[PDB]
C-alpha cells in the first residue's frame, strides 16, 4: 500500500493517546506516594512495602525506555525538517 | 530501605520522561498536519522514506506504552 499524512495523524493520535495514558496512571501512583508522606510512621510502612519495591522496580525501568522514545521522536521531527 | 521521598523523586523523573516523549509526538503530528494542505501537488517519493519509518516507530511503540499504563494502574490498584 501507500501512506498518507492523514494516515500518520490517526496513527500519531493513538500514540498521543497511549501516552496521555501512561502519564495519567504517572500521576496517579506519584499522587498515592504523595499522599503517604504525612503517616509514614509504623504499621503504613510495612502495609505498603510490596507497592513501594514494584513502584521502584517498574519506574526505573520505564524512564529509559521512555527517553529513547523521545530521542526517537526527536530525531524524526528533526529530520522532516 | 525504601521512602516516599526516594520514590517521588523517580516519579519525577518519570513524569519528565513521559512528557519529553509526548512532547516530541506534538512535533511530530504537527509536521504531518502541515504536510496535508500541500500533499496532492508535492513529490511523495522523498517522503515515502520518512512516512514508513515514523509508522514503525509509532506502531512499535504504542502497545509499549499502553502496556506502561496497565502496569502502574494495576500497581496504583494496590493502593486502594
Amino acid at each position: 500500500i501507500k501512506i498518507t499524512p492523514e494516515e500518520l495523524e490517526r496513527i500519531a493520535g493513538n500514540f498521543k493517546n497511549a501516552a496521555g495514558e501512561a502519564q495519567s496512571q504517572i500521576n496517579r501512583l506519584e499522587g498515592d506516594i504523595n499522599s503517604l508522606e504525612g503517616q509514614w510512621a509504623g504499621a503504613t510502612q510495612a502495609k505498603f512495602r510490596g507497592e513501594f519495591i514494584q513502584s521502584k522496580q517498574a519506574m526505573q525501568q520505564y524512564i529509559p525506555i521512555l527517553e529513547g522514545i523521545s530521542t526517537d521522536l526527536k530525531r524524526i521531527a528533526d529530520k522532516f525538517r
